DNA sequence: GATATTTGACCGGA
DNA sequence: TCCGGTCAAATATC
């Protein structure tokens, strides 16, 4: 999983977050994780309010759609 | 609007 | 308390 190479532009999609001295190493350390990292979020959420011309009843708003599996 | 990079802060583990 | 992995605010460039 780890290779010496002389050009960064493997064709992926990185998108860098941090980069650290590292102690016994002349160059710093840069971090990148996948751009499309958040792109298959299941966005979906639901709402629950006790209803006030009925506290019998709760008022339930769904928001977005499930995309999980 | 929105997403990218830089870079010191922050935190967990040893 | 040192080290290193991640976060996030500032900043950039469009
Ligand atoms: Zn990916």
């Amino acid at each position: 999983n780890s290779v010496v190479v002389k050009n960064l532009d493997d064709g992926q999609a990185w998108r860098k977050y941090g980069q650290k001295e590292i102690q016994n190493s002349k160059h710093p350390k840069a971090y990148f994780r996948c751009t499309h990292k958040y792109d298959q979020l299941c966005t979906a959420q639901r709402q629950v309010q006790r209803c006030d011309d009925d506290p019998a009843s709760y008022r339930v708003t769904y928001i977005g759609e499930h995309t999980c599996r």
